[PDB]
């Protein structure tokens, strides 16, 4: 399962609940120079990761982003 | 030192040097479906991934990677 999320949903949603993800795929881009601004396909590991800022367990963490329909619900 | 890889210059390489890296690089594109260029840009730990399939140390490896040009 791929993990891809939406760039312009999530820059809608509110920092009290993304703000961590935000930072996150910030600093990805900043990385990488990646500022195509519609999509960003993460690596696999970067969801524990993600978890762990969250402090949820990475399966929590997934349903959230699908959720908020920021990550496609193939994942 | 990036490995960003000239696709064009090391299948000009002869076989018997470039095909572990030529093999690894065609394994990468799949994986990805990348297949809009020629060049390859590959993670910095890979570096050790070839440096153990082709028997080499990653100082050597990365050397001639330079000298065949396919590394800038
Ligand atoms: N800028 C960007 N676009 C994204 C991202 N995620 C998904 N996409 C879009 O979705 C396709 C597949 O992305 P992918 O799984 O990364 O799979 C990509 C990726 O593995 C690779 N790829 C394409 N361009 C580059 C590149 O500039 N650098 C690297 N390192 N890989 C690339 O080629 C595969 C297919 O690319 P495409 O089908 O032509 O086009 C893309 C691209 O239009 C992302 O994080 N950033
Ligand atoms: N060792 C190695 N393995 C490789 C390489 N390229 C691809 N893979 C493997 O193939 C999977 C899919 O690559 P992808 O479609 O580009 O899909 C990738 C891709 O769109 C993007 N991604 C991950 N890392 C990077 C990165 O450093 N740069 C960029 N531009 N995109 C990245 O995140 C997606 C998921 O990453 P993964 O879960 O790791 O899943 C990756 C990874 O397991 C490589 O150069 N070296
Ligand atoms: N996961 C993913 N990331 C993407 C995709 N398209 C672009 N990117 C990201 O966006 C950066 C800039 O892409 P670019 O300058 O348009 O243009 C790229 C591209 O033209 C070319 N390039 C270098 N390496 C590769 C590679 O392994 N595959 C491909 N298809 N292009 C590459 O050099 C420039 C910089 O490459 P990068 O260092 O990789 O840096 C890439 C990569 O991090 C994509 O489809 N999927
Ligand atoms: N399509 C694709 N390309 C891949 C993948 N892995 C590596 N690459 C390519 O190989 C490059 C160097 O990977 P790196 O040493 O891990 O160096 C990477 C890595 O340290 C970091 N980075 C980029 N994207 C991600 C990511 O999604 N997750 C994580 N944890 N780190 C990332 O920033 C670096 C620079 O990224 P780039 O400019 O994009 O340059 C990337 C990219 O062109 C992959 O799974 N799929």
């Amino acid at each position: 399962p791929k993990l891809v999320l939406d760039l312009e949903r999530l820059a809608t949603v509110p920092a009290e609940k993304a703000g961590p993800l935000q930072r996150y795929a910030a600093t990805i881009q900043s990385q990488r120079g990646d500022y195509n601004g519609k999509v960003l396909s993460i690596r696999q590991d970067d969801l524990r990761t993600l978890a762990v800022i969250y402090d949820q367990s990475p399966s929590v963490l997934t349903e959230q982003l699908i959720s908020w329909g920021v990550l496609d619900a193939d994942a």
